[PDB]
């Protein structure tokens, strides 16, 4: 239908739509099967149904974890991406932590990221940029002054 007046707002329908399309893009950038871990492969379906209007019940958002295959330093950083019924419109929530990384370090990384993603316009994807961002700015953080190198004996 339609009303007489209306301020500024968007219908979840669209949001979800952009949340499903981005999936096809992410899968492409990730050829490895052990990359994108979807809590449930049916998380995308339930949604497609809501778009029709048959399912009045709000479907489960698209939440998963993407592994950052850092080329150098050759390390792994588990990235927990969560796209609610708002994003991209809303600032999604990400979590970057690795066994190597430390408490102080993480903070710096996460912070630097959150801001980067918080500088995007409500309409386009952001998680697609968070991946590259981290990679390019992944070692910059690790790089630290610590005496670990040393000889060995028997």
């Amino acid at each position: 239908g339609s009303s007489g007046s209306s301020g500024m707002s968007a219908s979840v329908k669209e949001s979800l739509q952009l949340q499903l399309l981005e999936m096809e893009m992410l899968f492409s950038m990730f050829p490895n099967q052990g990359e994108v871990k979807l809590e449930d492969v049916n998380a995308l379906t339930n949604i497609k149904r809501y778009l029709e209007g048959t399912r009045e019940a709000l479907p489960p958002k698209i939440e998963f974890v993407i592994t950052l295959q850092i080329e150098e330093p050759k390390v792994k950083i588990d990235l927990q991406v969560t796209m609610p019924h708002s994003y991209p419109y809303l600032a999604l929530q990400l979590f970057g932590r690795s066994s190597e990384l430390d408490r102080h370090q993480q903070l710096l990384l996460n912070k630097g990221l959150t801001s980067y993603i918080g500088t995007f316009d409500p309409g386009e994807l952001c998680v697609c940029a968070a991946i590259q961002w981290l990679q390019d700015n992944s070692a910059s953080y690790f790089l630290n002054r610590k005496l670990v190198s040393g000889p060995s004996s028997g």
